[PDB]
């Protein structure tokens, strides 16, 4: 009757492309997982909706994209999850980097030197510091690295076990 599992992603690249093949196939699971396409500017930030599905949620599985770090609503609700983890560190972080290396996630470094560049100048000169320091720690945390050859099939049949492995045996 809840939500067992929380995702997050770029909606213009991958969100009815890859993320969409994951989705179906966990139901297959018999599972309830939670996706939204809302394009939110409805304020800045929903407390009925993106709010509360986060607390009810148990396994947040964010998926970093290459352009994970321009959308103004993502970053700042990757930083309520993180932040909401280190509490209670009952649940988990399961990220699956993708099309990106492992190295531009922990230095904001490479294809997103551009992002930050322009994002300096209308926010704060702390809250961008939030941030970095938030995105910092999604990597070092395990995750399945997709090569440009790796079966965009397979990775998801075992990412889906993995993640019902953590249910049946409880
Ligand atoms: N305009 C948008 N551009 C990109 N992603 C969006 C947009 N509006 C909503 N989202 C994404 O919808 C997801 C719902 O859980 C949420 O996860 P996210 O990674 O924070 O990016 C959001």
């Amino acid at each position: 009757v809840e939500y067992d599992v929380f995702l997050s992603f770029r909606g213009p690249d991958t969100r009815k492309q890859f993320t969409d093949f994951l989705y179906h196939f966990l139901c297959y699971y018999k599972i309830h997982t939670f996706r939204d396409d809302d394009e939110l500017r409805k304020g800045k930030e929903i407390g009925p909706n993106l709010l509360r599905a986060i607390d009810q949620s148990k396994i947040y599985v964010p998926i970093i994209s290459s352009g994970y770090a321009d959308s103004k609503w993502c970053l700042m609700e990757l930083a309520e999850i993180v932040r909401r983890q280190e509490e209670d560190p009952r649940r988990i972080i399961l990220p699956i980097f993708y099309m990106v290396d492992p190295s531009d996630v922990r230095h904001q470094t490479g294809c997103y030197k551009k992002a930050f560049r322009k994002h300096a100048n209308k926010f704060d000169g702390q809250t961008i510091q939030n941030w970095k320091d938030a995105l910092k720690k999604v990597g070092d945390l395990k995750g399945w690295h997709i090569g440009k050859d790796d079966e965009q099939g397979a990775i998801a049949d075992k990412v889906s076990a993995d993640i019902w492995s953590h249910i049946s045996k409880e």
